[PDB]
């Protein structure tokens, strides 16, 4: 028995740990995945020396944990086997997939991760803050008191995250891009650096931040904190929350010990599901919320009707670039340059602190030594010089996220490329939905999670479609696209940021929604649901900040209604 | 100061821990990289609930930290960027790339691990003995004495691995495939499963051994060990071993933290290096043991001449296959069916006890039941059915080794699906070398690792086309090949079985070698070196068991000759 | 829908078409051999910006075909190669070996 | 395919590609050599491949 129970450990069930625990409550969390970032539990694997030193090599880290939600079953003729080999005489359904799955209705690129930490072990770190035009309101009628309210609660998950617009400074790639960026767009657009939860170690290590930033997940009390208690469970499958019959509270979580193979009920005071947006859904229809199955709207359900309908996933367009001549070239500008790079009479002079160089001595110096020092080498950009971060964010007249960056997720040197990826918002809509089978379950025997969803016509459409256009028309400005890496759309869902799930609103009928503003679930006194699934808006940045800031709001709730007890 | 200090914390290093600090010495062990398995430091992370759910995303783990060794420069001419993109009009060093490497005589394949418990966090757990073709003597003049010595040796190793023949003897597929091949090669050659360090924990999980196995890591006194004395340094780069100038001991190792940036110098009296074939010898070569640079038999070394020559790598050749009709239709040979499968009617029964069958009960039960609770599947094989496991262990008339099995490094269905790995020997000849640069450094300073390797004309080429011919005939009396894993050479070096570069030998002239049958370095009184960088020989079949049963040796000598400290 | 748009190359005296004088082609003819680059100025500016205007254009119509993306094509393989042996008026002035009458 | 069959490419510059994976048993080169037609005059960076 425990005060507060949290289904996952990822970096928002992590949110209410670093709220609950530090107020005083019996904390118990548990995982249905593993330790297995090191001795820092739930910490970004990209964190080792290993990885920065070979961040190419981190691509397989991220694909190693993804793990798809629907895939449906495969149609592909394989003609060429040998005539001894068997061979069905039909599509039937094998390897995984899902029968129930539309392969032309499907998020195909969705996926999760089941490790302790969540997501937050391998993810980018970008924690950028909502627009009023893509947040979700916490108070009505009163635009003053929204933004007043919504400012504290990013700035205390900026906090948590360690979100940071500084650790990138002092990279010449950053700086090219970004300047360049700024001067073409004439004052139209505003460009930063991509807000990161992250803290610089040093030139050469960033130390990324992750769940383990927010909370550090060691068993309490300890030491460190003597006062407080805190149990992870790993390897803990949850599987229902306990209505009573007034559906008015939950009762108990059931849960399957994966090492023991025993099932168990666990009962706390208070019940957090933050297992991600498909699993938090799973869960709850898989505890009678909802309707289990196909859609059928001859019977529509009396819990929670709005539940797995409405879902966004965001359009994402990529490309890679190529730095322009002009702009190689300009690393340079302030160098006198004599004689023949290799040669006894070669040499690269600049005057420091001179007024009418275009650049600051510290990368006047950089780029000297780096020609002298290494005159092999045709480029100026020093070997170690950190990637580009940088962001134009979204606005009215440019409605998407963008993110000019090098991400870990070779013919060509590696100084000259640069990401672009830009992120759409997706409207809600009804009919966009993720429902769960009645007959096929999935690897843990749970309902199988199946997908219907198209982007939406009108105006998803249009401006997905005008999100490529503008990735085609800005990155241009820095270089031509470099081959294999031209401009594309993504997977549907390959993006991982989901929404609307189990969305949030003020009124459950007139707002099509789930959770109230404390991140309440309608009816249930002391039912908690947090993550990506809450955001009921069309959105374009990087939803995790908004989720966390949302989990803070529904923890004052929990601290205003629930008393721990006695230690 | 440490009674003993071990470079590198693989399976190998942790012989050396597990035999020294169970004796009572003062342990000390470094290793480059870091704690990233879980809280069992160093063990297998293929233990995990999820990846043997989902054992297909394994191969992204190993690839996540495989390491290249040398990489050539890049000739790729990419000729369709755009014309205002930078671009060299030289193929110039680039992207990590070694100036050094002919491309054309390298194992490009090759790689390296850092991280605690080294490759074994990620290997398939082969631990199959070497015969005396295959195996180096341990005593001159007297076989028997020798087998003797080995069998003593390689029974303790396979106790440390919890090595075992036994954990798929209930699967379907794997005994399928194991009785086809029997019967197939009658009086010719015979099957058994691959010896294994494994130990099954359920019928759907097998916790796989690795370094963890052999010694746990944990630092002590501890509560279960007041009375040992270890301790586990991660991230740190041992850089050299400072020779007296007699070169007779060593009187230092040479560490540099790379958390904190800073050098130290550690004593002990035991020094030992496990830091890989790759590795070990980089650190000897950087610490004044044989020639920095580029070979130079116009100026032989002076100190072990023989130290990264007679380099041996394996030739590897794979395919999969499609199970042929014959075998499927063999699965359920014993079943009477009767009506179609769907209807209310249908049944497939068995008797169990009848002399007519041609399976065992349990085999049948299994059968029966997949076929009756998924009359949608049309293959008899049950979906949680461990993989094939099987081998024709290497012999004079067949000189390599066989694995027939699925390793973890999608149109048909994956139970028809049996990976073909075999194994050549390579003769250990003077002119195929690894060495280190005298001016390209890798991603830590260090001499930058360089092969010239080609594969020997004669004996080692003859056998090696021979035995993708002997795969090609023997697979075919499984199945035909899979479509996109048609019969192939694997690039040089991927099997990632390297051997000989700092190789054992009774005399250091005589037998060319660098170590004595004690793993000591000739010369130095308290130098030793483990890993599969000792075996001199050619040999076919995965080389850790044989290169830790050389490590228990070296151990012996090291308890009879080293007094510990008192506790 | 296909796009292709085609841009127009300043005629510099650097790029040339030469032939060896020791390797034949099938034909026992001397060897043709380009040293050609894209201008660096107007005809570089002009082609980026013009890969630009396809993928601007082409969205009023449709979404780029997967495997089909917009892409610059291996130099030559438009080929509308020109200026080998070119016209002028004057063979000196106007760097030329025809005139207008196309005699050498 | 008519078209393909017809374009004889004008410069094909000295191939560098690498194969690794060839038999022990089958012949290989030690250098990237003059071959299949290849006109090693080319700089196979000032180049228009794609003439024919
Ligand atoms: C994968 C990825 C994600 C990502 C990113 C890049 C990649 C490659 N870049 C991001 C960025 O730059 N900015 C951003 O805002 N988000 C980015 N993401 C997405 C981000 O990682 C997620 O939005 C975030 O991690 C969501 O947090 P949340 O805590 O809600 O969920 P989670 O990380 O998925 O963790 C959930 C956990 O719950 C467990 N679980 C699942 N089901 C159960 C059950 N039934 N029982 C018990 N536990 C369960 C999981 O195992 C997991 O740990
Ligand atoms: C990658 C792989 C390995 C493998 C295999 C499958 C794959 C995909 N399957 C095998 C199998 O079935 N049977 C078998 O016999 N071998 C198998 N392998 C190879 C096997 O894993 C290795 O042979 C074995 O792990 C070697 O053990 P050893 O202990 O000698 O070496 P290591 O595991 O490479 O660990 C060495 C460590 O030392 C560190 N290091 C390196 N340099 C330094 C320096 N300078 N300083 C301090 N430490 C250092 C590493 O970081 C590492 O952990
Ligand atoms: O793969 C798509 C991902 O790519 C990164 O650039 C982002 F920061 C993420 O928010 C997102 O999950
Ligand atoms: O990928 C090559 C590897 O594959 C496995 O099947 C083996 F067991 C290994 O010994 C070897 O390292
Ligand atoms: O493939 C390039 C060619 O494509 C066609 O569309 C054009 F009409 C040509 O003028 C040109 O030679």
């Amino acid at each position: 028995k425990y005060d507060v129970v949290i289904v996952g450990s990822g970096p928002i069930g992590c949110t209410y740990a670093r709220e609950l625990v530090g107020a005083g409550y019996k904390v118990a969390m548990f995982d249905i995945g593993e330790i297995d970032s090191g001795l820092k539990i739930g910490a970004h694997k990209k964190n080792t020396v290993e990885y920065q030193k070979n961040i190419d090599k981190f691509v397989n880290v991220i694909q190693g944990q993804l793990m798809s939600v629907s895939v449906p079953v495969n149609t592909l003729v394989v003609d060429t086997l040998s005539p001894t080999s068997w061979q069905a005489s039909t599509f039937f359904v094998r390897n995984g997939s899902n029968p129930e799955q539309d392969p032309l209705r499907n998020l195909s690129g969705q996926a999760v991760t089941r490790v302790v930490g969540g997501m937050s072990t391998h993810w980018t770190c970008a924690t950028p803050r909502f627009d009023r035009e893509q947040r979700p309101l916490l108070v009505k009628d009163d635009a003053d008191a929204d933004d007043a309210e919504w400012d504290r609660l990013y700035t205390k998950a900026e906090s948590y995250f360690q979100t940071g617009t500084d650790q990138f400074k002092e990279s010449i790639r950053h700086n090219l891009v970004l300047n360049k960026l700024t001067e073409e767009y004439k004052g139209q657009r505003d460009f930063q650096q991509i807000p990161l939860a992250a803290t610089r170690r040093s030139p050469t290590f960033v130390e990324w931040s992750s769940a383990n930033t927010v909370f550090d997940l060691q068993n309490r009390p300890n030491t460190d904190a003597p006062e407080e208690r805190f149990n992870l469970f790993p390897a803990v499958a949850c599987e229902r929350v306990v209505r009573n019959a007034l559906n008015s509270e939950i009762e108990s979580l059931h849960i399957h010990d994966l090492i023991s193979g025993d099932r168990f009920e666990i009962k706390a005071d208070v019940y957090v599901l933050t297992a991600g947006a498909v699993h938090n859904t799973q869960l709850l229809v898989n505890s009678g919320f909802g309707q289990l199955g196909r859609p059928n709207p001859a019977n529509p359900p009396e819990l929670l009707p709005s539940l797995g309908s409405y879902i966004t996933e965001q359009s994402l367009v990529f490309c890679q670039t190529v730095m322009s001549t002009e702009l190689i070239d300009s690393v340079k500008s302030d160098m006198t340059i004599r004689g023949t790079p290799g040669e006894l009479t070669y040499s690269v002079t600049y005057t420091p602190g001179a007024s009418t160089n275009k650049h600051p001595d510290w990368w006047n110096e950089k780029v000297k030594n780096h020609m002298m020092q290494h005159q092999e080498d045709p480029l100026p950009i020093p070997f170690e010089d950190p990637e580009p971060q940088v962001t134009t964010l979204f606005q009215p007249s440019h409605p998407w996220h963008t993110q000019i960056h090098r991400d870990a997720n070779q013919s060509i040197d590696s100084r000259l490329i640069v990401d672009w990826r830009f992120f759409g918002r997706t409207e809600p809509k009804e009919e966009n939905k993720l429902w769960f089978s009645d007959k096929i379950t999935d690897a843990y025997n749970m309902p199988q999670p199946t997908f219907d969803f198209r982007f939406p016509a009108g105006r998803t459409s249009k401006e997905a479609e005008d999100m490529m256009t503008d990735m085609c028309v800005m990155s241009a400005k820095i270089g031509g696209f470099l081959p294999g890496s031209l401009p594309q759309f993504m997977e549907p869902g390959l993006v991982l940021h989901l929404g609307g799930t189990h969305r949030m609103g003020f009124d459950e009928k007139e707002d099509n929604c789930c959770v109230n503003t404390d991140s309440r679930v309608f009816g249930f006194k002391n039912l908690f649901l947090g993550g990506c699934g809450n955001i009921p808006t069309a959105y374009g940045a990087n939803p995790t900040l908004t989720a966390m800031s949302l989990a803070i709001k529904s923890c004052e709730y929990i601290k205003q209604n629930f008393t721990p007890s006695p230690f």
